[PDB]
């Protein structure tokens, strides 16, 4: 019956077919099924069958329009690899001279089914007299709405266009979904030429697609941008304008804004996330404070400028330059010709347990890395807020394995640096400290002081801490009551990993603390001893 | 003919996914693959196929040309099980590595098992779907290869054997290790020799051990000496119960400046004498167990330079030692770390049969975007990535290094 050959297809091991029950449906409805079962029976799409069929699915109706439910079919239905999900990006499409977007949506039904499966796709439209035999049916072709048939479609429309392909290698074809993009860099006339040779080839194989009358217009509209084949957009965002938010108002435009903090520089949602503090129900109205007004307006006005965009030339540099815009955030851009970005981006802010700016400037560099692999199959030349002495310096000695690919400084403030740097060796003429911490676990109540070696000292008592907590407060009285450089001896075990890292960000605020006082000294040298030792 | 390979009871078939790649790695796996389908190695595949082995390509030991590498530890793993090792090897003056993986291809792989061997070369910005395989050849990589051809492949060995019995010949996965005690130009002459067998159809062991740890001497100690001093050596008494810091301890009273001399009891004298002492040979009673995971841990010590120890059960090490970065590695934390996972793994191999679980001082992320730019082995081991503790590191610098170095004038 049809040209194409068929997939083999299984039911997951020891599961079996469908077995629903057929709705009971009205009069009209019924009789528009009907009808559409007698033409697709027809066409070939479905063969009436009703005897030793076990499985069936429930049809139902929404001119009429059928809908089956495949739910369970799916449920019981084998793995397939995969219908990917990852896309491309605009920022690695390539300028062409002409693009043609053939929907072939149709084709979806013009692929066979392995006959050997048909059995489960049975369904069977109902009666008046509930009683009477339903009308029993199974599918022929790729189900609407089936598990497989992504799978399959575009694994038949992948060896359908091999020879094509071969035979046209100055033509770029891409098939998603239902539609087929052909792109070249041939005059006009000749890739009207292609495109009507590929909808024959294609037709040979029993597959349909509309004509030149018909065809989608480019600019297409695809994933949030707007493509020109010369070029892309971003669709314009458009922020509602209303005298009453509610919580869902509000966190569905955080949502939005936050998509958009991608593309556009300068968008903010501090204060319209304020207005989500103890919300009691998401259809809650929450008023606008002023500042949320405010910001709600900047944002309207940022994303009213057009965000065009370029294609990627193969022949020229990819470049991808950082900027950290605030503490744990990062902004890049990536282009080729300066000022003509493929790509603009930003990361959230990253925060953790403890680590410092270097680290993070790393981290985003290899997060780019893996995009631009993905993107563009090259890694980006870097040009990076931080002197080549700083990364030398921080990375020849850290603890943990770290890499930054080749990359070149560019002085644009603000710089990364080392906010601080723990003395090598003791210091010799700087006041000694040894300092203990100590709480019971239970009451929570302890004490945290220091003893120098020119007679200082001090204790403290605290109420609702922690052990760890009475040991790091101890160092911290030191760096407070100590000149500009000092020396400090503790036998906490968290000092042991601040010698290590030395990170310049926490989620301890009172480690936090430390490192501003740590920033402030000229030299710190700090020193840890095994403790309950004859030590102190 | 084929033997009926199957799957560990219970077990599925691998759904790794394949992780991106560079352009040029594309182009030169789609030639590679379309020459092998043309001979017959391999054959595309439906979507009716879900699983799914990560694939990639290397250029190792100086090469014009690209080499394609699979990861098929998941496969491994799931694969039915099936000669012991030469307790010499670890004993000739030298060991050289052969890549026999060609001789598997010669080999056809039962029907029902190529289902489990589907890999799929990754399209630049998913412009295009994935090209899946599976091969119709016993592949290269895979557990099975070496063994369904260990018929053909010890047969091809006899005359070669049975000619030099002063001669150690060891495999592993797709390699071949081999060693001897001949000088350097007749080994390698009779290296060729036995590649010239092969065609038909650098290691000296004497060097590895448990490293000696060297506590400083000094003309006169600070507190702060001491004080590091006795928290590197409280931590080893994890090793040697014998070792104590009681009398050094007692020198560490009172509040005195970190930089002050203190002069030693001639008690706390004797103390670090008794502990040189303890500290002279390896810890009593470790031996190698055959039925335990072995145990490989590596830390950055910086500057270039790696220290490694290789274990079954905590701070009962079977070996340790250094490892410093090779030339054109100065900026590359990565590539020292990968030359140093591969090395140790190699030894690891050359002494006890199998490769080690390693454990890694690297981010996640850092090496799995970029260890296959730098791996040239066709085996790949088992990693895990953890947090360096302070004084795991402080200890093992203490390692002894040659008094002026290893000479070759
Ligand atoms: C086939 C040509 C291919 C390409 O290289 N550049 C462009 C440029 C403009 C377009 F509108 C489409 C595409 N192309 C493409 O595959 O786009 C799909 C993801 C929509």
């Amino acid at each position: 019956i049809s040209p194409i050959e068929t997939v083999p297809v299984k039911l997951k091991p020891g599961m079996d077919g469908p077995k629903v029950k057929q709705w009971p449906l009205t009069e009209e409805k019924i009789k528009a099924l009907v009808e559409i079962c007698t033409e697709m029976e027809k066409e070939g799409k479905i063969s009436k069958i009703g005897p030793e069929n076990p499985y069936n699915t429930p049809v139902f109706a929404i001119k009429w329009r059928k809908l089956v439910d495949f739910r369970e079919l799916n449920k019981r239905t084998q793995d397939f690899w995969e219908v990917q999900l990852g896309i491309p990006h605009p920022a690695g499409l390539k300028k062409k001279k002409s693009v043609t977007v053939l929907d072939v949506g149709d084709a979806y039904f013009s692929v066979p089914l392995d006959e050997d499966f048909r059995k489960y796709t049975a369904f069977t439209i109902p009666s008046i007299n509930n009683e009477t035999p339903g009308i029993r049916y199974q599918y022929n072709v790729l189900p609407q709405g089936w598990k497989g048939s992504p799978a399959i479609f575009q694994s038949s429309m992948t060896k359908i266009l091999e020879p094509f392909r071969k035979q046209n290698p100055d033509i770029v074809i891409y098939q998603y979904m239902d539609d087929l993009c052909v792109g070249s860099d041939l005059e006009i006339g000749q890739h009207r030429t292609k495109i009507e040779e590929l909808r024959q080839h294609l037709l040979r194989w029993g597959l349909t697609t509309p004509d030149k009358k018909h065809q989608k217009e480019p600019p297409f509209l695809w994933m949030g941008y707007e493509l020109h084949p010369d070029k892309w957009t971003v669709q314009p965002i458009v922020l509602p304008e209303k005298d009453s938010w509610t919580v869902n108002d509000i966190q569905k435009l955080v949502g939005k804004l936050n998509w958009a903090s991608q593309i556009y520089p300068g968008i903010k949602v501090r204060q319209l996330c304020k207005l989500l503090r103890g919300t009691k129900a998401l259809t809650e109205v929450i008023p606008l404070t002023e500042e949320a007004e405010l910001e709600l307006a900047e944002n309207r006005e940022i994303l009213k400028e057009p965000v065009h965009g370029v294609y990627y030339d193969p022949s020229k540099d990819l470049i991808a330059e950082i900027q950290k815009q605030g503490q744990g955030q990062w902004t890049y851009q990536i282009y080729q010709e300066p000022f003509k970005n493929l790509k603009t981006g930003k990361y959230a802010r990253m925060r953790g347990a403890h680590t410092n700016d270097v680290k993070q400037l790393t981290e985003a560099v290899q997060k780019i890395t893996t995009e631009s692999i993905v993107i563009w199959g090259k890694t980006p030349k870097f040009k990076l807020p931080i002197q080549k002495e700083t990364w030398e310096t921080w990375w020849t000695e850290y603890w943990q394995a770290t890499w930054i690919p080749e990359w070149e400084f560019v002085n644009t403030p603000p710089l990364v640096k080392l906010w601080y740097q723990l003395e090598k060796e003791p210091i010799v003429g700087a006041e000694t400290f040894y300092v203990d911490g100590a709480a019971n676990r239970e009451t929570k109540l302890g004490k945290a002081g220091y003893v120098t070696n020119r007679g200082r000292q001090k204790v403290v008592t605290l109420t609702d801490t922690t052990n760890q907590k009475t040991e790091l407060q101890a160092i911290y009285l030191a760096l407070q009551d100590s000149g500009l450089e000092v020396n400090i001896v503790t036998d906490s075990q968290y000092a042991l990993g601040i010698i290590q890292a030395q990170p310049d960000q926490s989620e301890s605020e009172l480690v936090n603390q430390i490192i501003e006082q740590l920033i402030k000294k000229e030299k710190v040298y700090l020193a840890w001893v095994p403790a309950h030792k004859g030590i102190g």
